[PDB]
């Protein structure tokens, strides 16, 4: 990559300053901003919180549903001391695609709305002065970038997703301006081997120069436990304190660039010594089988939309721990980096998912976008101990040799980017029948999204649903694939407060009964090794006749309170 | 009594015709109806369903909240063949007090809104012609009739209850016109003794004449199992099939009046051979201890108010059976007779409660009203096997010698009216402290209404609540009264759909936790022998700042669906 994905830190060599706050903001329905000098400042802005999705602040439909080009602007004072450092704007994300300007100059553009955007403003930055950043953003959906959809023209544009979740957009994550030394740590990778009571931390370091590198490992108390020299090497850890499920331990890696007797740069990050591998039908963490228990989530909260906030992280993890979960999938896009940092702390397992949802010649361009997002996700997230698997798709077509050749390239790219070569998978929709699917052989383990008892034979037909479920799982069993299966979606829309005896679809009681039936099926097959329910919480969707204020398959409400079924998960996962 | 309480039947000697349907109805705010000939027909009526409470039909406040005099009218054709029978209007109830007119003539008046009103129209009835009935009703509340309250004058009147439940009124139960033979069975009483595998049915019969009486007992198949002669006697039943809790068996008693070789009258009613007695701290049904499990209920349903309907009975009993209940209290007034008939069928136990709720010299008049209601209730309900106890008050003052002398008279009257002398009790409010209460010695067993964890030390103080509860029960225990205790109220207001983690007062989760705490306390005392939760279902109350559309202490919603806590009862009572 032409930039670093490394999370920004502050020390003797690296500086950072937050640009979060109220930005200037303006819609550009006529698409004349770049024609009209907007990159030098917006002509008639309103204020817009950053980080946040813009949609749910407004009281009018056309602003909430805005689709097209729209602009952000802010000003920041740059400390004079940042002079002659490499100065970067770092956006947690820009959703979905955008062009960054600084002091009237075009800096960079990015496609993909859920991963960091880095813009090198070294040559245009004005140390000791007020600087200006302007971002042109677009939130349309197409079939050549992720996530896929269409754009309808009423000249007013309307996003038409091929995915369920609401098309939130804007500057949904924190924005920093940072300063790095001229020769810096750009990237590093760690991989682990367990040796009795000891451990090896294998590493590679990429810098922007040719000076020597020293790598140190500190324990949780900051004590030096290992040290070595070189951009490539092994850190030997005696009596290693392994990072364990729901029982984290984090070391601190310290990467130094040196020039004789002085340090040029120093990067530090918390990491966790752990191994993950698929062995037969088992998922092994540190050589012991683990059964995944948890949820698909979303970045979704009232008013903020996908806007990041530590308070949402904290509540969600307390709820997760209360259910006795150990895992979540980042459905259906990489989350803010902070979610992974916290999962590292709390010992949660993550399946990290690229926004390959909603899946013509456009396909070669789509593949490029999909591979680019995969590269960025893996480079960003590989050193989190929590991240134990990559999900490279959600419910694509998989039953043609055409689909096979496409995903072969994606998986091949993912493999080259992940230093750890940790398990890769994808979530299969029901149409990927065991007799037809061509893509499951690409996977280290198989993830199934199934709604037997909701979309199939729901309600009075739920007994039929269970037989149909068992019939499919019997077909999978007969294949003797010798791989683990994880259910990554299953659930029922459930309106909090809707009670019925006997239960009906949409009642709290039916949600319980549906889950109990699914558990019976899960527990009937030895090779099922994980259950991640859909969804952790009710979340916003495109409005329509099938969505009663978003998706109500949450086990929790949108404001994070338990429906009756939450207790069912709690008791089972205990 | 100057009339029969016997449920109307249809046979060769007795006729009945329903007057249910749309009646004429008119409010009388100026109280001029009797001054203006309304007893001969209402001048400007609207239509009003009977049976029903009138309040919730209207769309305007002043009609819903109407307090004062109001009138009903209907017409009915009397079959010519009813000539020279004793012809009666029979109202299931007239709420709260009223005067019955027929064909322009005043027939009778009644005070008490929850028991049958009989009006002898023999002398004014017109067989083979259309007849007219007009009822003047009043629904004000005072301190000389049950249930007690006040009437506020804004000249518009407003009822101000001393009780929680909404002041529903009108013709809330079915109305019949009936014809009886000139000499008829007016009353009868049965009492049971168990003798090994056999049983004795002791009986008394009251007729309006001097002709001989024969009494027969038929089994559930209609087979003759016993026969005897006389207005007083014993029916000997070999291998009696006892009426059991949740396992009913009903015989049919047949009472004949005879004149040589012909029958003058014949009354039949289903009865159940069972005994109830208090022995030490135990409640014995057929000589075996039973622990009461169930609810206080109400006659309360959307739109109909307290209006009787068999559909409400059926749903409620299915819900009751689903919770594994065996008992309910008729809080806070005798219910429609049909509820008891069905309890007989389903083997449910009933505590039958007079409307002595909401408790000056007015007291001597109040006592007369209270005794009259008690006489009517017991005479009406004594032959139901389901009715195993009389509740003669709900939360009165009991800590003065004054209160003691009052209730001594009530209990004495009840004792003279109940042929079976079955257990008598009353529900005590918390203010009836064990050191102060003078009235608990009058009771065969003690009923406590307690809200430790709701009105006392609720929410964050719930641990304190439990200690306070145990402290009071320890005080009761120290008295060594050697009587059973039944909790007849305990519960929390609970809004369906209100979820919180951790729980808050009013959430579904707090209702569960509150119940679990109460159960722990109950189960800590050997002499506690029953738990009747408040309430079976959410019900209508006077509006106010403490009532969010009525009372929400229901375990079921008003439309009879289970909140989370309903399962807690189900699992415990299984």
């Amino acid at each position: 990559l032409e930039y670093s994905e490394l999370y920004p830190i502050q020390n003797e060599y690296r500086m950072m300053q937050s640009l979060d706050g109220m930005w200037k903001f303006q819609f550009d329905p006529e698409e004349i901003g770049k024609k009209s000098g907007w990159e030098n400042g917006l002509p008639a802005p309103v204020s817009m919180p950053v980080p946040s999705s813009f949609a749910d602040f407004f009281t009018d439909h056309k602003e909430r549903d805005y689709c097209g080009d729209f602009w952000y602007e802010t000003e920041f004072y740059l400390p004079a001391e940042w002079r002659n450092k490499k100065i970067w704007l770092r956006f947690g994300s820009i959703t979905h695609r955008g062009t960054v300007y600084c002091n009237g100059m075009e800096i960079t553009s990015h496609e993909g709305g859920f991963l960091p955007v880095l813009a090198d403003i070294s040559t245009v930055a004005k140390p000791g002065q007020v600087n200006q950043v302007v971002v042109k953003i677009n939130n349309e959906l197409n079939e050549t970038s992720l996530p896929c959809g269409a754009t309808k023209i009423l000249g007013r544009k309307l996003a038409k997703p091929y995915f369920d979740f609401f098309n939130y957009s804007g500057l949904q994550r924190s924005v920093w301006v940072i300063a790095l030394p001229e020769e810096s740590v750009k990237d590093y990778s760690v991989d682990y081997e367990l040796c009795g009571t000891d451990a090896l931390v294998k590493y590679e370091v990429v810098t922007t120069g040719e000076h020597p590198v020293i790598v140190r490992l500190l324990d949780a108390e900051g004590e030096l436990v290992a040290e070595t020299e070189g951009k490539e090497g092994i850190l030997q850890v005696a009596n290693a304190r392994l990072w364990e499920v729901r029982n984290a331990y984090l070391y601190q890696i310290v990467i130094l660039i040196t020039d004789g007797n002085g340090v040029l740069d120093e990067y530090r990050e918390k990491i966790g010594i752990r191994t993950v591998r698929i062995e037969g039908t088992k998922i092994l963490l540190n050589d012991r089988p683990v059964y995944l228990k948890g949820f698909g989530k979303h970045e979704d909260f009232p008013i903020l939309g996908r806007g990041f906030h530590w308070g949402i992280v904290k509540r969600d993890f307390e709820c997760l721990k209360w259910t006795n979960a150990n895992c979540f999938r980042t459905s259906h896009y990489p989350y803010a980096e902070e979610w992974y940092q916290f999962a590292d702390e709390e010992g949660f397992l993550i399946i990290d998912e690229v926004p390959a949802v909603g899946m013509a010649l456009t396909v070669p361009e789509l593949l490029k976008s999909h591979i680019a997002d995969t590269e960025e996700m893996i480079t960003r997230d590989k050193n989190h101990p929590s991240v134990i698997a990559w999900s490279l798709f959600n419910e694509p077509e998989t039953i043609t040799d055409y689909a096979y050749e496409y995903f072969k390239e994606v998986f091949a790219a993912a493999e080259t980017y992940d230093f750890q070569s940790r398990p890769m998978t994808g979530a299969f929709e029901k149409n990927s029948k065991p007799e037809l699917c061509k893509c499951y052989p690409l996977c280290d383990f198989i993830c199934l999204n199934r709604y037997y008892g909701w979309y199939i034979s729901g309600g009075p037909e739920i007994e039929e649903a269970e037989e149909l479920f068992r019939d499919e799982m019997d077909r999978w069993k007969a294949k003797e694939l010798n791989v683990p299966f994880v259910f990554t979606e299953f659930g029922t829309d459930t309106m909090a407060g809707l009670h019925k005896l006997p239960s009906i679809m949409w009642s709290e009681e039916y949600q319980k009964e549906y889950l109990e039936m699914n558990f019976r099926v899960f527990d009937s097959y030895e090779f099922v090794q994980g259950e991640l329910a859909w969804n952790f919480a009710d979340f916003q969707t495109t409005e329509g006749i099938m969505r009663v204020d978003g998706n109500h398959k949450g086990v929790f409400t949108r404001d994070r309170q338990p429906k009756a079924a939450a207790v069912v998960f709690k008791d089972r996962w205990e």
